[PDB]
């Protein structure tokens, strides 16, 4: 469900996209993904959509309408869903998250660790800002990790953050956590967009499900796409991998129910929670590269979209992964200023961002066009296959000089 095209259509080499088919299904005979679903699109016409393996192994084939968990993926979308009551005037770069959540006047950062391994706490200099917030430069802590040499991760991992009854109960807990760092000091991936869909909750007065479904999935007609899959679509659900240590061989990721996508979360997590297929986050892709709009349904201003992916970043900073030299962060997505600089090919502005069960997308609004991958596959292998299909797309690209 966007038009399709030949490939010289969009200035591409037929003959060299064929490399980037390849090594796909080399990824799949190798036994490092079960499968996946491609989609290519260059001057809003789709010029490569590919599905390769299986859904689940030793299973049906994968379906182009496949649904997968895009996990940090989701973020950006959120970004969208805060940057539309941004145009309604409910809320300001400038504000002090504070006024948006006022428990957040109880933050205290953690300065050491004392002898007994409790980490010294001080009240925060001043209330993180909101584009502190888009951006992860906020200071709040990141809450997968159980690392003693970080305190303030390993406060958000005992609270049981991201397992919360309510985003109401995952914001007064964060309320009382120990901060990683002063606001404004550094980027680093933390639960910022978790804390986002709350704002999104509380701005909007409805549920950030309800929220999504109807000021973006309905109107840009993204009909999977959700927290959950339904019974009906879990024959198209995507079965997720890991590598057996010491085999290198695919086996089923064991990861714990509170990330089931079977029925409803009860607390919805803007940085991670929703389940899509290429086709849906292709369209999503679409309304970028056009600046708010999809087949006549406007769900941004142009100068929003603009604003949202360009750098946000104060000079000096590092954005340490994507899921390097030129790379900043604008709202809720990486932004490639200066890729020359690291010799990548995606031309400068390119907004991209991954997920940790190994879905990646960019758009480069420079070269009118945009890629989305989706495996269901833990590990390095996700951020491999980014790199990869950039070198292959950008060298079956033929533009003038
Ligand atoms: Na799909």
């Amino acid at each position: 469900a966007l038009p399709k095209g030949k490939p010289e259509e969009g200035g591409f080499s037929a003959e060299r996209l064929k490399r980037l088919d390849d090594h796909m299904q080399t990824m799949v005979d190798r036994g490092q993904i079960a499968g996946g679903v491609t989609v290519l699109a260059r001057h809003g016409r789709v010029v490569q959509a590919r599905a390769f393996g299986r859904r689940v192994l030793g299973g049906d084939p994968m379906p182009m309408d496949a649904i997968f968990r895009i996990r940090s993926e989701t973020k950006p979308v959120t970004g969208v869903a805060m940057m539309m009551l941004y145009e309604q005037g409910l809320w300001r770069l400038d504000d002090p998250v504070s006024l948006h959540i006022p428990e957040f006047a109880n933050l205290r950062v953690a300065k050491g660790v004392d002898e007994t391994g409790q980490p010294i706490l001080t009240p925060v200099s001043r209330s993180p800002t909101m584009r502190e917030l888009m951006t992860h430069t906020a200071g709040f802590a990141y809450g997968l990790a159980n690392d003693p040499s970080s305190p303030a991760d390993q406060a958000y991992y005992r609270a049981e953050v991201l397992q919360s009854a309510s985003l109401t109960d995952l914001v007064q807990k964060v309320s009382g956590l120990p901060m990683f760092a002063e606001p404004g000091q550094l980027w680093r991936y933390s639960v910022a967009a978790d804390i986002q869909g709350y704002i999104v909750e509380k701005l909007s007065g409805q549920s950030l499900p309800v929220f999504m479904q109807e000021r973006i999935f309905t109107p840009l007609g993204m009909k999977d796409t959700a927290f959950y899959v339904p019974e009906e679509k879990q024959a198209r659900l995507a079965a997720l991998y890991d590598g057996d240590p010491a085999t290198g061989q695919l086996v089923p990721a064991v990861e714990g129910a509170w990330r089931d996508v079977s029925k409803p979360p009860a607390a919805p997590l803007g940085g991670g929670g929703l389940v899509s297929t290429a086709g849906d986050f292709a369209r999503f892709a679409q309304m970028i590269l056009n600046k708010g709009e999809l087949d006549g349904v406007r769900i941004l201003k142009p100068e929003t979209v603009a604003l949202m992916t360009q750098n946000h970043l104060p000079e000096g900073f590092v954005v340490t992964t994507n899921g390097a030299a030129g790379m900043g962060y604008g709202i809720d997505m990486a932004v490639a200023v200066d890729p020359a600089a690291s010799g990548a090919p995606v031309g400068p502005g390119t907004v991209s961002w991954g997920g940790s069960a190994g879905t990646w997308f960019w758009i480069d609004p420079a070269n009118n066009l945009f890629f989305v991958g989706m495996i269901q596959r833990l590990g390095g292998v996700g951020p491999g296959l980014d790199a990869q299909s950039r070198t292959l797309v950008y060298q079956a690209l033929e533009r003038p000089p």
